[PDB]
């Protein structure tokens, strides 16, 4: 139930907040590539994109609807669970999943649910929106919130190393 981190060794000494901007300016500050929805074609409990500016990406993982066309427009709404940040997205429904084949860091049990009635003002929109945007400050926002209420001296400016000293986050190999 509480969020649990996962991060490449790479990022140990590294706070959340230093590595999120990072990554987002990675990203790059509309459009899509390489990615989607898994199942799809509009919804999943993947939605995976690539920056048109480098080969960052992220996967968000839950159960989650675009709207297209219909009102409200363009919104991003419905549970996400987890979001993954990394490069060289790969895969789709067809493998049985999208992944990241660099991997860098994973929020999981992030426990957040929009309605499509709040449209583009939901928290889901906002939180992936910011992502594609090279804005990861509603992330952030999110995170931070999810660490204090473990253990209220934790927050984003928090190394890895210290989350994982703290029990919400375990390191992979690099």
């Amino acid at each position: 139930m509480s969020i649990s981190i996962s991060y490449s060794t790479t990022y140990s000494g590294w706070t959340v907040a230093d590595y999120l901007a990072d990554w987002s300016a990675y990203f790059g500050d509309d459009g899509s590539n390489t990615g989607g929805f898994n199942p799809g074609p509009f919804d999943g409990s993947q939605y995976a994109l690539k920056s048109t500016a480098s080969d960052a990406a992220f996967i968000a993982g839950g159960d989650l609807h675009y709207t297209l066309f219909s009102n409200p427009s363009h919104t991003l709404w419905g549970k996400l669970d987890s979001i993954a940040l990394g490069d060289t997205l790969t895969g789709g429904a067809s493998s049985g999943g999208y992944a990241l084949d660099s991997q860098e860091v994973s929020f999981s049990n992030l426990g957040l649910d929009s309605p499509i009635a709040q449209g583009r003002d939901g928290t889901v929109h906002k939180v992936v929106y910011g992502l594609m945007s090279g804005d990861s400050s509603a992330l952030q926002g999110q995170i931070d919130a999810l660490l204090k209420a473990v253990d209220p001296s934790l927050s984003i400016n928090s190394t890895f190393d210290q989350l994982a000293a703290a029990g919400v986050a375990h390191a992979t190999p690099a």
